[PDB]
């Protein structure tokens, strides 16, 4: 909500709560999302300050509150900050920022992380630069310098995060995506590489000097209808446990699928279909695995712009005789969210 | 404060900063609240939406910021998420909202939480019905679908929650209130009941494979004069912990006594006197042990609706040879509250 | 931001997200400032009601979210609630508030804690009287009752603080300061003392039953021009670290000088040039160390009142064979800060 504006500096103090519940059989161990209540509430601020006619400052955090956690010892489970960033914006010339954001293959990602409760199996958080990662300086150009409408790029600088974990850390590396967009029609192709850092190849799994990440996407998105589809693969990026030996790493490689079909009604009702696909393959000993594999029928219904409730179901595809432990049962969310 | 209203749409962010210090002998070990300083704040906020005439959506989160924590190790120590849930309301059908909230048996236990700085010690964190738990599903009804004025109720789900600690966790349950009101006069009664987890039943203390909980209340609220009643029993819920042997688990039994009369004169000031007294019965190994018991003297001094202070007095009634090894020394809270 | 502002109440929502970044060589293990992402946001309240002409009652609460953890473990680090006070204004009789909130002594080390990303090595956090500490109850004079213009002073208690830390504990101490401002000028005195605790006592590094400090600034601020001088001395305050040894304690002396000068551009531009040396005399086994010692030469450019950048760097003059382990390499800070 925008709270403040006055002196050309508006500030947009924003968030919801979020009453939240998985359905799935068992103790959830073995579904795809889990099983339980998985509430939680979310609270921002978005500034934006206008230094000149051609000149923006801006700068946005986000946190993450656990509504699942008891006030006792795990209180504070789950709960961190998303992004974190300021920046400048100059005329036609480009803008930039630096601190916690998203990752620029994201870019490409984004295009199908649009399901209701689940979808955007790919987009790993503290992960190089697939979802929100720290230390990242980006630099985006929109419509080539103002000289191509819908031509836009960015190329962004991945800072070394040396973690306790393997699987949260990262060496240097850059990336950077194209994409353009005519009509309701966008395209977009985004790549990135980077070190990987001495922890994460003390791994067990997946075998490299170097990792990377690169998707494509396409997306038709007009007239109450939003067909997207997203192609990737990557190398030594993509984190795997496996259940059995309780071993970890990254796959050596992975093809990734995600196809999502919407449609908006005029009354509120935003049906959902998708389907995911995302298998490993060469993993030192299994050989290829299937990490995510599923179809996703889902419905969200807007009773307004600050309230809507919805419900997600995955139809799990994973088989129970996967290798690495994945698992295989159904899972069904429903929810309730407020906004502002 | 309102700090958004536009578009059917509200936002309340609210909040306080507390300066709070506990005065009690020894190293407060033996007290009955501690000793030293209590400083912290919250910030929360609430949103409600008008969806149509007789549609509301709301939302509304709470956080707790311990202020006398050390920017070191211990720096979060004491923070949590109170509430955090989302719903609707539709014209007399009655509203329903999940997430983290309070049990219905708070529905009755309220009644008599209204000391200073003290009071309301029936009313358990993450202990089923009593007070918040995280999971419930709440459905209020109001004037009975509106045919009868003051005429209340509402029925609440908890959903099963397995956490690492016995004391932090549930088992399916349903629970429910009844309340009536009629000028100045209220009378509420609520019950609840729930499985008990693996772990709950492997605690040394208490023996059962079902939690209860139900309490009773009387008020009369008017004319500057605040006198409150609640009566209540609870079988396996209650946490005790023996001091002594460090064992703990829960009461097989126990019978809550509270009281609680207060006056608020013109000028700002509102005395309070209060009695509370919660006694375990076949606690194995003690026999009928006393949980609570003191006389509490009180005053709140409100300079506006802004800003107040207040000395809460706990007149332990406890003895020095109480089984369990509760507390038996005085507290003093004097406090110190800015709000909006 | 004055978020709101409605019946003699006004809630200022204030905050900022800071991209910034740490050049030092090496692992930065033995640079001053460290290397790496180290960007961060900052969210707060700053509430004031009047109650009347002469009363006024406030409220001020502020939190520290890091920008630089993974969504992972670690996601907590560095966190923290740096403010949380209430209090009271009378007409010409002073304020009083109290919770965690700024030693007296900092009344003193304030005049040189100007500098854009270091600078203020000796307002140590939970360190006595002289940063953040909680459970401080302070009472502050304005132009001495009104009868002396530019003549201000300040007592404050410390209540005891028993924490599992040697460092982040305190046992009770008085402090006070005085200061004097005539056009441009300014002077100040402040000290405060202070028991240890047993912990504090048990350490390996520094012998006392007391802790002391106090310090004496003096500035000119007018035209553009910000120049101050700090000195002050510690008797068992001051937390040092052998890592050689990996021992702990407290200097048993130290004496710290900080001078700063200044100078705002009218097109925003403020270079700043700033030398700092704390030195530890009588350590346990080592004699004399430096403990601090470096230049620092840093810009910060201001575009408005809600956007700036900046470059800090410390020319560290510590060298290699510093007795305690200190760091001797240079550290070049860059930032992007938004606020509001
Ligand atoms: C505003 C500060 C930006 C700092 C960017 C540092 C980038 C470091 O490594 C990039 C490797 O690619
Ligand atoms: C909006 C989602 C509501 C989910 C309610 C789940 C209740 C589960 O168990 C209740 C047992 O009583
Ligand atoms: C509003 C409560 C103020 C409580 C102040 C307690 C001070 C305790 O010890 C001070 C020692 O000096």
């Amino acid at each position: 909500a925008e709270i403040y504006n006055k002196d050309g500096n508006k500030v947009d103090l924003y968030g919801k709560a979020v009453g939240l519940h998985y359905f799935s059989k068992g103790n959830g161990e073995n579904s795809y999302g889990g099983n339980g209540d998985m509430t939680y509430a979310r609270l921002g601020f978005k500034g934006e300050t206008q230094i000149n006619s051609d000149l923006t400052g801006y700068g946005q955090w986000e946190y993450n509150f656990q509504g699942n956690n008891s006030e006792g010892a795990d209180a504070q489970t789950g709960n961190k900050t998303r992004l974190a960033f300021a920046g400048l914006k100059y005329a036609d010339v480009g803008s930039f920022d630096y601190g916690r954001n998203y990752g620029v293959v994201y870019d490409a990602l984004g295009y199908t992380d649009m399901l209701p409760e689940f979808g955007g199996d790919t987009a790993y958080s503290d992960d190089f630069f697939v979802g929100p990662v720290g230390g990242v300086a980006t630099y985006r150009n929109s419509n080539f310098f103002g000289l191509v409408d819908g031509l836009n790029f960015a190329v962004q600088y991945l800072g070394k995060n040396e973690r306790d974990t393997a699987r949260r850390s990262n060496g240097d590396g850059v990336g950077g995506s194209i994409s353009y967009e005519y009509e309701g029609f966008g395209i977009v192709g985004a790549y990135g590489a980077a070190d990987r850092t001495n922890l994460q190849e003390a791994q067990p799994l997946g075998n490299g000097k170097k990792a990377e990440q690169w998707a494509t996407g396409l997306k038709y998105d007009a007239n109450n209808i939003y067909l997207a589809a997203n192609y990737g693969e990557t190398r030594n990026a993509t984190p795997i446990t496996n259940k059995f030996t309780n071993t970890s790493g990254f796959a050596n490689k992975t093809q990734d699928v995600l196809l999502v079909a919407q449609y908006q009604f005029d009354f509120g009702l935003r049906p959902s279909i998708a389907y995911t696909k995302s298998k490993a393959k060469d993993v030192e000993g299994i050989g290829d695995v299937d990490l995510v594999n599923y179809f996703e029928v889902g419905a969200t219904y807007y009773f307004n712009k600050n309230m809507s409730t919805y419900v997600d179901y995955i139809i799990n595809q994973i088989d129970s005789d996967n290798k690495l432990g994945v698992g295989s049962d159904d899972t069904v969310a429903v929810g309730i969210v407020y906004q502002f």
